[PDB]
């Protein structure tokens, strides 16, 4: 009867690529995928075996409902997602070829994921084993979550260099933060020129109250640091990359899930890297063969 | 108990525009609309009051189903549209700004609208009052429709200069064709430099067996020609244009509907221009397209 609550954005990623001249309806291939940091994390959690509830917002349009339906039939409990009237479901348009040419994001219904909304589900939220939130939601909403978590661990996905900032004044209310290099630099105000700077950055995070830091450094790997003193590097699982999208989402799901499973920090980080690799090796934004079994198999195969 | 059958493509048009440049997550606005020539025509027919059945193809994906649902309580009977497994629903991606920049069409699922499929609905098709087909479907499928229409008038939308050509060898099996300038030039092999050339083009169409020609000339207007001798011009309803998509779709719906209503050719053409205008004045289908509101637009001349 243990459930996980994910609070974030649910999107539709539309990817189009040609077989290219401008001012012409050029024949190509278009894919509709389910996306959104929060939604993706919820789905990866469900594929990891946890009972996951999504608290998101989608429009009164029909395509929103089919986003919810697809997600529900991925295993996610979507029956508390807010269907918002009059406004259209958010989306991530993306023009590729072979290398993305351009991308557009329409994500303002995220501001409908309000404090009043979450307050309507206060007790349900406060009786989860862990709450996962992304920084796509408004500063007020994130503030409400962190203010009303009732000692339920909040895992936060910073999303981008632009949207991580709302987290800076609230690191003492966050159980685990997973920033990349740029996001960590943006938050700390300290340059991460190289691997010699992670200690100083992490020390900045810990002095500002962050319980746990999971710092993805790209090729450098993952540097993890606990305010109680434990820290270390984990070198990347070397992989066959085909997509890069859904990497961090899978890693976040891995961290939250492993936490719920009672796993220690370091091994949870390694496992999360396993998840991220599995995501990196799959045509879609989420890998439907993400499961405890084959990430574990990817990890013992070291 | 009179129904109309529309056989064509059902798409999802996704339009995105920013507010600006490249290699970056650019904040903007994205719109999902229901589209596809056939589907649009069916919807306009339903808004005109006719009982319209759509014979189209959509993927096993969920967004296909939401296209179908949206279309259904737009008034269209979609319960015979083919849900095709394994393949994804066709779509029209379009990158704009303030002026259309680039566009992609993924429409290979149109090839699932097969002869076999339509043959599974032979009798239902053959007892409609009129069949509307677009040239997005395969040459074989259009050939099957025209070969098995059982004297039910087939109205054909040429769609584009690229796809109108499959109609060239079969103008004698078509009740009404609605080409634009470029499509007419492409079909006839005769240049339409100016308004003095419509006669020779139309004569070419009639000599190759076309019963009725409805030729949209843009600013020049609409030239209509009947193989039995009636022909004429109709000047445009002058309008407040905000988008242009769904114009020809609305006109085709107007022609088919007016035909079913027993209206004469010319008056049906004028009415159809009214419909196309109503479409031109609404951010692909106008939900206030109706006999009332078109007649009001036309009597207001
Ligand atoms: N500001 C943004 C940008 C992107 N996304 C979603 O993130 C997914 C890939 O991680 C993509 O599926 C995309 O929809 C998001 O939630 N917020
Ligand atoms: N080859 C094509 C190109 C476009 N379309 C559909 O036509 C509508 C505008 O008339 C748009 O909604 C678009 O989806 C089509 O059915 N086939």
């Amino acid at each position: 009867k243990d459930y996980v609550v994910i609070i974030g954005s649910a999107n539709i990623d539309v990817a189009g690529y040609s077989h290219l001249n401008y001012a012409d309806s050029n024949p190509g291939k278009i894919k509709f995928t389910p996306g959104g940091v929060g939604r993706n994390i919820a789905q990866n959690l469900a594929l990891l075996g946890n009972k996951a509830w999504l608290l998101s917002a989608v429009g009164s349009d029909f395509y929103g409902q089919s986003l919810l339906t697809q997600t529900n039939q991925s295993g996610v409990y979507v029956d508390k997602c807010l269907i918002v009237p009059g406004e259209n479901t958010s989306s991530y348009l993306s023009l590729l070829d072979n290398e993305m040419l351009v991308a557009i994001n329409d994500m303002n219904i995220s501001n409908a994921i309000t404090a009043e909304y979450l307050a309507q589900h206060r007790e349900f939220i406060q009786r989860a084993k862990v709450i996962v939130a992304d920084c796509n939601i408004s500063e007020e909403a994130l503030a409400w979550i962190l203010d009303n978590a009732a000692n339920v661990p909040v895992f936060v996905d910073p999303v981008s260099a632009w949207k991580c900032v709302k987290v800076r004044d609230r690191l003492n209310q966050i159980h685990t933060l997973k920033p990349n290099r740029l996001e960590a630099e943006t938050l700390s105000g300290i340059a991460l020129s190289g691997r010699d700077d992670v200690a100083k950055v992490a020390a900045w995070f810990h002095q500002h109250g962050l319980n746990r830091l999971v710092l993805s450094m790209g090729g450098d790997g993952v540097y993890y640091s606990d305010i109680r003193g434990e820290n270390g590097w984990s070198a990347p699982i070397k992989t066959n990359v085909i997509n890069v999208t859904g990497a961090g989402d899978a890693m976040m799901a891995g961290l939250a899930s492993c936490w719920v499973d009672g796993m220690p920090f370091a091994e949870s980080v390694r496992f999360a890297q396993g998840c991220s690799s599995m995501a990196l090796s799959c045509e879609y934004t989420n890998n439907p063969d993400l499961s405890i079994a084959n990430v574990i198999s990817l990890v013992e195969n070291a």
